[PDB]
């Protein structure tokens, strides 16, 4: 309102993306009007802003944390039980636009899911409180009838009874529930109804007329469980609640399971056979089989199902906890042996039976993975079952998982669910018709059939196909209508799809939905129009209510969210139409970056703008369809299958573009066939840019830009063309776009391809082509960030190399070194322009390399390295300082000095840095002499206060500048997107994000176990929250810190921009930062323990375990033979220790849901770094280094200590590429690893495979950072570094940067004989995996490794 | 464009990938289904196919393209619901696109549609048609 | 009877996919002609001969294979049909190509492997002549 102003400013007293925040914490009000009041305006700003949140949304690969925060608490706004919010909600999110699941970050808003807090017992508080909740809760709701608010309130009475408090329990209650028990706090009141004995009637209650009324039956059952329990205070309790049971069906919803645990407490035999056989009852009976009322009897199939389950969990829970007891006499032991064998009463298939029947897929997992591996029924039995469920849950990683290990040929249906999974469309076609062929009379076939056809863009032949089985079949004419709708407004054609509408409304689908907003919108019906919009958006909610659930939630639901994004495009697409002065504020250009890079989303959206295109017909809106099916063409020949891609091709090339032939050539080129594209390019360049025509103007200088850069491109792999016509091409580019990444980079490229070869590897003549590679590199740098990580550290290398070389040849007095020297000046003068216009946070990407060269030997060459790293630090000085301080304290001298040289320069250059460093070098100083301290005899824990009193007492002044902790989500830049901010970058944000300060730490320190003690300690944040972190004591962080820089790099790889993105891959990074060469400080990755932990408390719980002097027994020396080595292993280390990582599993997650999204992401992860870990030549994995998250599955691997295959150097080999035994293969599931897991070493190896050039680049400096000692120090009576290099080289550095490539590239080189090597492409993933679960190769692994375990 | 016609009626592929690799010019959406059919591509020419009925509904050719096609892949139910569509959708057409119609009825040894489909077509000299009437006559 | 699984996997190496088609191959000699009891069928005989050397070829491809492995495939494809050209050619075939590298290109190291070698090609050659161009030429 106009006059809030003074309001505004008061609040201000007491105080866009603040307005954003305001309006989120608006949001999370309790208050249902608040909200709606709260999302009408948000929406209303998100308007408004777009053109500011599409900045915000595609600045960086990463968006601006406040819109991560605000699509968080939107999915929470879908799980409101309002409708008006959750469609203002879908209103909401389609604002926002369906951004890629990778640009957003869900980890600090995913914190939610305590859960927890067991409800054991009746007799407890915890069930004395949620009972008053059940007498509360709709006590609100029984005043209007008498005997119903009477009932609640005499069972306040024997509820209050026995919880009288006068008093924690009392304070306990809530002040308005307290006050709702006022009227009968201790008043004494008569009982409300009448008693009538529930066992007089005939067993089973749940199937005779009784059951048929779910909340009839559910009293009835439970009054009769209260008449055969035997706890007499319980059965008070359940009496009392008797009258409450007749009058609402969710008091016997939270009773009924503590109702049965009292029950199997006091029991009778049969008793206990009359309730098992009711839960059979209720199991067995499926509403669909059985003929009788209907309307009550579904929906208490349904609800019985649900109760059933939920009162299983906490039975399961209940004896779960109960072993923990016995842990913790022998009635609790009688109790746990009543509950068990009342579990395992029920068969476990036939929960899974009944769970997928009331659509529990999750559920349906759990029960079947239990039951297959406990019951040790063969898989092959119960497959297609399986198939089913993973076909249901939408997770293909199942599908293709469960192929693997069928052993029998696969049946017609599980063809066609294959098919289906796993998109193959040109195969699917054909299975769907010979199953009609074979089986014609069914009608899903005929439902398949028409969709593939869809899916290729076979409209025109759609509509007619349906109309095919509609004359033979006029029945199927409507369900398959919504195939004949969706062709029809995708081919624009309004009459006819007037004619599919008008010819059946009972349609909901999707695309019937769509055609009828289409339809409404061609005959301008605007109230109709908004009306069936919010009826859609309500209906894409339904489904994304349930998905919300904080498990990943976005990513499962995106689909979804696509559609709240394509309503929205919609919407505001039409409102001009109907006003019509209003313009759309949509920018439909950026609106689809944010969309993700995958086919499944683009297509949707970009078929609907077509549409839409087709409705608005302006001038333009001619080639806007067509520039819209080209866009739809690039994203198909991106997302594989190319027939979709064609098609869109030839419904784009009406359209007159130069584009069009770009497109078609990289159509070509994504089938293989180079020579043919280029073709078809060379045709097309000469068409739309005659040479005799300058084109210099507008778009065409961009397309032909990127044309003629094409054509440069597919130059290099046909040997034909000579490397000077390559040259001319990409110069031609360049002289094109001189403010472009591309060219250049692919230009310097080209150049660094070209120079070993032309130059004989002979660094003198390298010189000048040195300096063209670092000219044009520095130049594509200054207009985008694509390739920084390819171009920035391939720069310094060259350029630093050369430097070194030059320096060497000096010393080696040759006649080369004089013109060597002045081009070496002319090198590091390109480095020093380019420091000159370059953005800092470009140079702070490969920060580390930087630093790893500042002992160069040559004198200039550090001063102008000295001039870049100065520059990063003042901008960037906390970020810096952290990687540096490991150099201010290094053992080597000339690194101190030159670590002081730089440190003085950058202090002169800024005063306040002056503060900073002298604060910050003696915080980690006492950091470093908290790390050297000897552990106080054995104590476990210490007092920083008593012990390190100047620590504390450093960080407690208030001058101390404040020191950022180093976490791994603040030590990892964030580049800015291609488009947008590299516009006007250098003023990019690198680290968005709230910077957290030392402001203290806790007083206690933990001291782990290991033969060096590390020792954890808590640093108190300035934002108040609590970070813990451990000091290594004797290890070279330098290799581990610099390993973690690539494995981030690698996430920014996986997590945006891949297939990848949908099973949630994410490398575990956690900060690694190198305090002196001896001491690190390493991020603590909250809830988690080693794996052999984890397992050795399993085997204890089941009492099993192998003795110390057993595993003395177990080990043998090398020269004994392979085979009876593997001999001992199977007898003795395989039987001593069965697979129990499932029971690990159920234990840490119960919750059905979160444990299988649990699960899942175990495998993910685990397959995930693993095969990082192969083309990283990971070693020492043994089973203590790996650690897994307890609250998602995740595993975090530690100790990289040996790297590049190092353990091959151990005395005993480490032949396993990753640690991967036959038990974490069980905690995978019984389908073991070729379910998700080698489906998730599939898509992370493609992703390494087309990711070579950055990560082999990057890499490659890792391999000759000098600062890492690649092999042990020698001792002080002679520098490694002799004190005057300052580094130490790799003398296999060479051969590890080979055998890395050759890994990724997919040749393994495994036989001496065999030498074709034909690479391999996934069987490089099978025989990795038949690498590690083979018994002969985790044998000869000494018993360190656990191999057994 | 004619000299492509040529070489498509001598029935000499090689000829008609030749003035395919001549043309400096786009070739329009014919030359193009033209090219299919010579090359002998199927997919891509049952996309041509579709994007010409589109193009033009009231075409007989570009129907005869898209089911023949259909008929290649192997696709026989499919290729026999789809003439029934095009048959609903033109009673006039079916004359024509019969004998796709009944090849795959004997394909798929359907013989009662076989029977049906040729009684209700004429006198046609399409070896599907004629390799129709002796297998139904040899039932 | 495996028939189907030979000519699929067939249909795979011609692909590209040659390690689905090895899977699928060794899956279906697995399925049938079970290595519990032989195929004494003459025809089902042929049809286990023709999956053991497609088998024998298809890792002979990929690289992951040891030599050892490779030579027993096709010395059991010699076995199982001992009157097939393809099988002792194929066979004659690898020995050669392994030659060179086992013994290192020493000549007088290549006797006996040449012995094997010759006598495997020329009792292909007795059996047939689709490789009488191939294999009497080595
Ligand atoms: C989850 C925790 C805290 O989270 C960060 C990762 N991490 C650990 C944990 C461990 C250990 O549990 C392994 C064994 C058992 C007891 C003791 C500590 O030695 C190590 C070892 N090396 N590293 C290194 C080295 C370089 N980076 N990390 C460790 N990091």
């Amino acid at each position: 309102h106009p006059e809030l102003k003074k309001i505004k400013a008061v609040l201000q007293e007491y105080r866009l993306q603040t307005t954003l925040q305001l309006s989120m914490k608006a949001i999370q009000h309790e208050n249902v009007d608040v909200r709606i009041h709260a999302l009408t305006s948000l929406k209303e700003t998100l308007y408004k802003n777009q053109e500011k949140l599409i900045k915000y949304a595609t600045d960086s690969e990463t968006v601006e944390p406040i819109i991560s925060q605000l699509v968080t608490v939107l999915l929470k706004g879908c799980q409101d039980a309002n409708s008006q919010a959750r469609l203002l909600c879908g209103e909401c999110l389609g604002e926002l636009g369906a951004i890629d699941p990778g640009r957003l970050d869900f980890s600090t808003t995913e914190t939610q899911g305590k859960d927890f807090t067991f409800v054991t017992g009746v007799e407890d508080s915890s069930f004395a409180y949620g009972l008053l909740m059940e007498l509360t809760r709709a006590y609100l709701a029984y005043a209007d009838n008498s005997r119903a608010q009477d009932s609640a309130a005499y069972a306040i009475q024997e509820l209050l009874s026995i919880y009288d408090c006068r008093h924690q329990l009392w304070r306990r209650f809530p002040e308005h529930v307290r006050e709702i028990l006022e009227p009968h706090l201790n008043t004494r009141y008569k009982s409300s109804q009448k008693s009538t004995d529930w066992s007089g009637v005939k067993k089973p209650i749940y199937l005779s007329k009784l059951g048929s009324n779910f909340a009839e039956w559910s009293a009835s059952w439970a009054g009769y469980l209260i008449t055969k329990v035997r706890h007499d205070l319980a059965s008070k309790i359940f009496t009392c609640c008797s009258i409450m049971m007749k009058h609402d069906f969710k008091v016997t919803i939270y009773l009924l399971p503590h109702i049965l645990v009292y029950v199997l407490l006091g029991c009778n035999q049969e008793d206990q056979q009359e309730v098992y056989a009711e839960i059979m009852a209720v199991l067995k009976h499926d509403d669909q089989h059985t003929i009788n009322t209907q309307d009550i009897a579904s929906d208490l199939c349904q609800l019985s199902t649900q109760t059933v389950f939920s009162m299983l969990d906490h039975l399961t829970q209940w004896a779960r906890h109960k072993f923990q007891a016995l842990k913790a006499s022998t009635v609790d032991y009688e109790d746990y042996q009543s509950v068990t064998r009342f579990l395992d009463l029920i068969p476990q298939d036939t929960l899974a039976v009944a769970s997928f029947r009331s659509k529990a897929y999750t559920r349906a997992v759990m029960h079947f993975e239990s039951f297959i591996t406990e019951k040790k029924q063969n898989i092959q039995e119960h497959l297609g079952f399986l198939q089913k469920l993973y076909a249901a849950m939408h997770e293909p990683d199942g599908v293709a998982g469960v192929s693997a290990i069928r052993k029998a040929e696969p049946s017609l249906k599980e063809q066609i669910l294959e098919h289906e999974s796993l998109g193959l469309l040109r195969d699917a076609t054909a299975c769907y018709d010979r199953a009609i062929q074979l089986e014609p009379d069914q009608i899903i076939h005929y439902h398949g059939v028409v969709k593939s056809m869809l899916g290729l863009g076979q409209l025109s032949t759609v509509i007619t196909q349906v109309n095919g089985v509609h004359a033979n079949r006029s029945e199927w004419t409507d369900e398959l209508n919504t195939y004949r709708v969706e062709a029809a407004w995708k081919l624009s054609q309004w009459d006819l799809v007037e004619n599919y509408l008008a010819a059946d409304g009972k349609s909901t689908t999707w695309s019937v939905r769509l055609g009828q907003l289409l339809l409404s919108a061609k005959k301008r019906d605007i109230t109709a129009f908004y009306d069936s919009l919010k009826l859609v958006r309500a209906e894409q909610i339904v489904p994304l209510s349930a998905a919300s659930f904080e498990r990943g939630s976005y990513q499962r639901g995106y689909e979804y969210i696509v559609r709240l994004h394509m309503l929205c495009e919609l919407e505001h697409s039409i409102k001009p139409l109907f006003q019509h002065s209003q313009e759309d504020s949509l920018n439909w250009v950026a609106r689809l970056e944010m969309t993700q890079n995958s086919y499944r989303a683009k297509e949707p959206i970009l078929a609907l703008r077509r549409a839409l295109l087709s409705l608005n017909k302006r001038p333009d809106y001619n080639e806007m369809v067509g520039e819209c099916w080209l866009q739809s063409a690039r994203v198909a020949r991106k997302a594989g299958h190319h027939q979709t891609a064609y098609n869109a091709l030839l419904n784009a090339g009406e359209s007159r573009l130069a584009e069009l032939y770009v497109e078609r050539a990289k159509w070509l080129w994504s089938k293989g066939d180079v020579h043919q594209a280029l073709i078809v390019l060379q045709k097309g360049v000469e068409l739309c840019f005659p040479e005799n025509e300058t084109p210099p103007e507008g778009k065409n200088m961009l397309i032909h830009g990127r044309a003629m850069l094409l054509v440069g491109r597919f130059m290099e792999e046909t040997a034909n063309f000579e490397s000077n016509a390559i040259m001319k091409k990409y110069k031609d580019v360049t002289a094109c776009l001189p403010e472009w990444e591309d060219g250049h980079f692919y230009l310097a490229k080209y150049y660094d391809k070209l120079m070993p070869m032309v130059t004989d590897n002979k660094m003198e003549k390298q010189g000048d082509l040195i300096r063209y590679i670092v000219l044009h590199f520095g130049r594509s740098l200054q207009y985008g960030n694509q390739f920084i990580y390819q171009s920035m550290p391939r720069m310094l290398t060259l350029w630093l190399d050369y430097g070194t070389k030059a320096y060497e040849w000096e010393k080696a007095g040759r006649s080369d070194r004089v013109q060597m020297r002045n081009d070496l000046g002319k090198i590091n003068k390109v480095i020093t322009e380019h420091t000159n216009y370059l953005a800092p946070y470009q140079f702070l990407t490969a920060f580390s390399q930087l630093i790893s060269r500042i002992c160069h030997s040559h004198d200039e060459v550090f001063v102008v390295l000295m001039e870049i790293i100065a520059k990063v630090f003042l901008a960037y000085p906390q970020q810096a300082m952290w990687m540096m301080t490991a150099v201010s304290k290094s053992s080597y001298p000339m690194r101190v000095n030159r670590c002081k040289e730089i440190l003085n320069k950058a202090i002169h250059m800024k005063k306040s840095l002056e503060k900073f460093v002298g604060d910050a070098t003696r915080l980690t100083d006492k950091l470093l002499e908290l790390c050297n301290k000897p552990v106080d005899g054995s104590s476990s824990t210490l007092s920083m206060s008593t012990h390190f009193k100047m620590l504390k007492k450093l960080v407690e002044e208030a001058t101390f500048s404040e020191i950022l902790i180093p976490l791994q989500s603040v030590m990892i830049p964030t580049l800015p997107s291609i488009l947008g901010t590299h516009a006007n970058h250098a003023s990019h944000e690198p680290f968005p994000g709230h910077w957290a300060y030392i402001a203290g730490f806790d007083d206690m320190v933990e001291i782990l176990a290991s033969l060096q003690k590390p020792k954890k300690i808590s640093l108190k944040g300035s934002d108040g929250k609590f970070y813990i972190m451990m000091c290594k004591p004797k290890d070279d962080l330098r290799k581990d810190c610099r390993l973690m820089e690539f494995n981030s790099l690698i996430n920014k790889c996986l997590r945006k921009d891949a297939e990848s993105r949908r099973r949630e891959l994410h490398i575990r990074t956690y900060a690694v930062i190198p305090l002196n060469d001896e001491c690190g400080i390493i991020e603590w990755v909250n809830n988690t323990a080693g794996l052999r932990p984890i397992l050795t408390k399993l085997y204890k719980e089941k009492g099993v375990y192998m003795t110390g002097k057993e595993l003395r027994q177990c080990m043998l020396p090398k020269s004994a033979a392979l085979s009876e080595k593997l001999k001992v292993f199977r007898e003795f280390l395989l039987p001593r220790h069965p697979p129990i990582f499932h029971e690990w599993f159920l234990r840490t997650f119960p919750d059905p849901t979160s444990w299988y999204s649990s699960r899942s992401a175990y495998c993910r992860s685990t397959a995930v770094m693993s095969m990082v870990g192969y083309i990283l030549g990971l070693g020492d994995r043994h089973g203590e280094n790996i650690l897994f998250d307890s609250l998602t599955g995740e595993c975090v691997h530690v100790d990289f200590n040996c790297l590049f295959n190092k353990g091959e150097t151990f005395e005993v080999p480490e032949i396993v590429p990753f640690r991967l035994t036959h038990n974490m293969v069980n905690g995978m599931g019984p389908m073991g690893t070729e379910g998700l897991f080698r489906r998730a070493c599939e898509v992370t190896m493609r992703l390494m495979r087309d990711q070579r050039e950055p990560l082999m680049s990057v890499l490659k400096t890792f391999l000759h950072d000098p600062l890492v000692e690649w092999s042990k120090p020698v001792k002080g009576h002679s520098k490694a570094p002799l004190n005057e290099t300052g580094e130490v080289v790799n003398e296999k550095a060479k051969t590890h940067v080979l055998d890395i490539e050759q890994r990724l590239q997919g040749v393994i080189k495994t036989r001496n004989r065999v030498t074709g090597l034909p690479l391999s492409i996934e069987g490089h993933v099978h025989y990795l995996i038949q690498e590690a679960t083979d018994e002969n190769l985790l044998c000869q692994m000494y018993l360190g490794w656990t191999p057994y375990m």
